[PDB]
C-alpha cells in the first residue's frame, strides 16, 4: 500500500540525515545523536494493518530500534512492535508474549515521565510493547500484522486510545551512530 506519512523527528542533538525517498523508502544516517524517530507510513494508524517492510540496511553502531511505531489519544499511549535493535534489547514489565509473522515476541508496559509527545511539549505517558525474543533477520520482505499484537495486548489490560494517530516502520536511535535503509508497503 502507499504510504502517506513521513515521519522526521529528532530532538537536535547530534546529526541525522533522513532521506524521503521514492514511494515507502527511506534512509537514516546518524552520528553522536540525542534521541531521534525516523520512518514512513500513514497517518492515521489502524489495528487491522498489515505492515510489510524490506530493510536494505540495517547497521546500528550502538542503540537503534527497527520497529513499527505509533500513537494513540484518549488515552495518550506510545505503541512498538521492535523487529531488530542494536546493542540494547528493550525491555520493561513482563506481561506475556505472542507468536506472530513467524517469530516469538515478549510483551512489554514502561511509563514515560516528563518526556517529549507527539503534541509537543513534556507529559507522562505509557508505552506498550512487542519485543522481539531474537533479532529478526534483514534484507528480506517482512510482515507485521499487528492485528496479532493488539489482540494480544488486549488481553493483557494493555488498551489502545480512541483516537489514532500516525503508525510508522521507524528507525529510532538514542546516543548512538549508525545507518538504516528502509521500504514500507
Amino acid at each position: 500500500a502507499s504510504t502517506d506519512y513521513w515521519q522526521n523527528w529528532t530532538d537536535g542533538g547530534g546529526i541525522v540525515n533522513a532521506v524521503n525517498g521514492s514511494g515507502g523508502n527511506y534512509s537514516v544516517n546518524w552520528s553522536n545523536t540525542g534521541n531521534f524517530v525516523v520512518g514512513k507510513g500513514w497517518t492515521t494508524g489502524s489495528p487491522f494493518r498489515t505492515i510489510n517492510y524490506n530493510a536494505g540496511v540495517w547497521a546500528p553502531n550502538g542503540n537503534g530500534y527497527l520497529t513499527l511505531f505509533g500513537w494513540t489519544r484518549s488515552p495518550l499511549i506510545e505503541y512498538y512492535v521492535v523487529d531488530s535493535w542494536g546493542t540494547y534489547r528493550p525491555t520493561g514489565t513482563y506481561k506475556g508474549t505472542v507468536k506472530s509473522d513467524g517469530g516469538t515476541y515478549d510483551i512489554y508496559t514502561t511509563t514515560r515521565y516528563n518526556a517529549p509527545s507527539i503534541d509537543g511539549d513534556r507529559t507522562t505517558f505509557t508505552q506498550y510493547w512487542s519485543v522481539r525474543q531474537s533479532k529478526r533477520p534483514t534484507g528480506s520482505n517482512a510482515t507485521i500484522t499487528f492485528t496479532n499484537h493488539v489482540n494480544a495486548w488486549k488481553s493483557h489490560g494493555m488498551n489502545l486510545g480512541s483516537n489514532w494517530a500516525y503508525q510508522v516502520m521507524a528507525t529510532e536511535g538514542y546516543q548512538s551512530s549508525g545507518s538504516s535503509n528502509v521500504t514500507v508497503w
